[PDB]
């Protein structure tokens, strides 16, 4: 008959580029952010990880590097074996999140597999030391290190644990990536 | 002036079929699925039902008679009078409901009457034993065995307890209800 | 490229509106009503308050003169002294709030600052002693005597404590507003 409202849309060009995380010692989620092979997730995940292993919706499973962490951000880079086509999460450097816009929260919880829920951009601005994204759409252990990303795809945040769901903004998140890729 | 975002319209096409379920013995919800007066509820809310009782939004009032149910899906179907024109609810089984579409809970619970809340479908896919429906709608005792439909009004699930909430998924629930319309 | 689906055009216009209020002897939220510089707010906000400080978005800060409270909507009306210009919260009283309608939830707790989550109106109705909304948006302490508007920024509730939330309907509010204005 008719058209659903939906945000299927924003699902198919941004979920498959999330991630599920491993510990295979003898779990959270990720994102891909570059056909090199770079994955963004969290510390609290990776934290004494004996083998890192990565798995994408369409199947393929890899042996996941961590290039580096951050405390202070709580997010931690690795870095794949980048193969031929990589699904990777829509960035756009020149969209400004406005509060009010709807946000979608793309995480992989060990239990249910991939999960999107629904909300809004609360509020931005900082709290802290040195820049937080607040949402109600649910962000727990379950989407922990996921996506947050607005009804186009395009990656607003990196779900985060700093009625109320917490994201890093990807304007910061992009920044302290490459910052980690530094090798002493 | 102008026209606020409102999935009202999906309201008055599918909450009228939502119905109040009472036990009178000397409470949960349901759903009107066709004319012949078949109704659709949970198990853990009729169970050892001594008069079942339906409320209708429109001020009707009859007693319901039990098929049957199905503890593995933990539904269950009632039977009233149909009698000059029911309220039944919207279904498209042509309709594929796609994740991260819009959906509305509709439950009626003994506290605060008929209640609205909103969400999308979360996730999809088999968890179990021979299918589940995942949403970020509210999901409770209050609306369980209510309705859960898209942005059009059309069935989706019927409201289960299996900041996530399930359902099954309208296709299932309607083979499940014609199965237990059998008569051994 | 396109534009993301937002409801932050009711926020540009409704949030600027919305108040912080603080005690300052030696917190809540609040709602410039209009020009005369009438603020709406909270009982258990101003209790046992010694002097009342209204801070608007845009930097300025005010004492703030209490009116009136009514124990029984636990409505409370401030006084501040209206300069040139003051931001109001929109306000249209030929307006039907439909079940199903979205709406946004502003508050400035405490903690965050000023805060906007995102739900529908779930159920209207009476159920006290002389009216409510219900609505599945976050309504804590943290955004209590705040607003609730469309996606237009009218205002359809103040937010109220009478994993769903309640607000007092402006068409009420107003009345009670206006008779608080009382002085015998």
């Amino acid at each position: 008959d008719e058209t659903p409202a939906s945000y299927n849309l924003a699902v198919r060009r941004a979920a498959p580029a999330v991630v599920n995380v491993y510990n295979r010692g003898l779990l959270g989620s990720g994102v891909i952010m570059d056909q090199r092979g770079y994955i963004i997730t969290n510390k609290h995940v990776i934290n004494d990880a004996d083998q890192i292993i990565v798995a994408l919706q369409d199947g393929r499973v890899f042996e996941a590097l961590l290039v580096g962490s951050d405390s202070l951000t709580d997010l931690a880079v690795l870095k794949i074996n980048a193969t031929g086509g990589l699904p990777t999460i829509p960035i756009n450097a020149r969209r400004v999140p406005h509060i009010g816009d709807v946000v979608l929260a793309i995480g992989n919880p060990y239990n249910l597999g991939q999960t999107i829920t629904q909300g809004i951009i609360s509020a931005t601005g900082r709290i802290g030391l040195n820049n937080f994204l607040a949402t109600d759409a649910s962000i727990n252990h379950g989407n922990s290190g996921g996506a947050l990303v607005n009804s186009l795809g395009e990656l607003m945040g990196i779900n985060t644990l700093s009625g109320i769901g917490f994201a890093i903004p990807f304007q910061l998140a992009t920044k302290i990536m490459d910052k980690l890729i530094r090798d002493g």
